[PDB]
């Protein structure tokens, strides 16, 4: 429970841009193993993560520090590289989204205030 200048930057700057990105749609909500037909998804991915959950957590002061939030973004991206075949379009979409993420994090203000 906490609001800091970094967490605010992750919510209003970084996540805002990632969210409406043209390749964001598969990431805005939890992966639906049933709907998408991957009955083995949850046997391989033990810690599912998606942008909806991350956004909600930033809106409820769930995070104590920005690093905990960055870790969730990383898990979401990593889940995708681990589970899918190397050639899937989804892998390309996650790498594209992750580069934005890393680029924005590099400019995250360092004052870790509040
Ligand atoms: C296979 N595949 C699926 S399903 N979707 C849409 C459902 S959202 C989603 N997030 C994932 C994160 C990791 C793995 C599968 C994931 N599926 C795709 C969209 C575009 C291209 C390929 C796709």
């Amino acid at each position: 429970g906490r609001v800091t200048n970094q967490l605010q930057y992750l919510h209003k700057v970084v996540m805002k841009a990632l969210w409406k990105h043209q390749f964001a749609w598969p990431f805005r909500q939890p992966v639906d193993a049933v709907k998408l037909g991957l009955p083995d998804y949850h046997k391989i991915i033990k810690q599912p993560m998606d942008m909806g959950t991350i956004k909600r957590r930033l809106e409820n002061n769930y995070y104590w520090a920005a690093s905990e939030c960055m870790q969730d973004f990383n898990t979401m991206f990593t889940n995708c590289y681990i589970y899918n075949k190397p050639t899937d379009d989804i892998v390309l979409m996650a790498q594209t989204l992750e580069k934005i993420f890393l680029q924005k994090v590099a400019s995250m203000p360092q004052e870790e205030q509040e």
